[PDB]
DNA sequence: ACAGGATGTATATATGTGACACGTGCCTGGAGACTAGGGAGTAATCCCCTTGGCGGTTAAAACGCGGGGGACAGCGCGTACGTGCGTTTAAGCGGTGCTAGAGCTGTCTACGACCAATTGAGCGGCCTCGGCACCGGGATTCTCCAG
């Protein structure tokens, strides 16, 4: 399978978007503290 | 049975239409010099819109299903239309044989065309408000069993 085809390794989703890096850093601490977050977007495609 | 005349018949040759190619002349293009006016070419204005992505809400589609009542084919059958035929009717293919009546040429006006005025339609800009458009019934009037 790996030799047949190659798909993104899901590391670039966060790397290719700076604002997602700070979001990752924030949600990590917020979950370590036991909080629950509500993430709002205007775009629905952005939800994907 | 045959040797030759008495008729046919395609065969080859000189004479009738047509249609292309040629050869003159006379109109219609071509060539040229002016004079706008038209159109190109920016440069400004006024529209009223512009797009992506997305959330919401209502009705117009979109779909399911039953079922009915029509779309098809088969059967049959009885006109009825084509298929010959014998008749006869009249087109038509050439003729003659006039005359309207196109087609033209010329002549000469009334009749357009500018055209510069003159000015009153007519066109846009607002205002107003009856007149259609829709509500709300209330009768009526079809449609469909159902007997």
């Amino acid at each position: 399978c790996n030799m047949r085809t190659q798909f993104p390794d899901l590391r670039l989703i966060q790397y290719d978007c700076g604002k997602l890096q700070t979001l990752a850093v924030l949600l990590r601490q917020l979950k370590a503290e036991g909080h629950r977050v509500l993430i709002f977007t205007q775009m629905t495609r952005m939800l994907d």
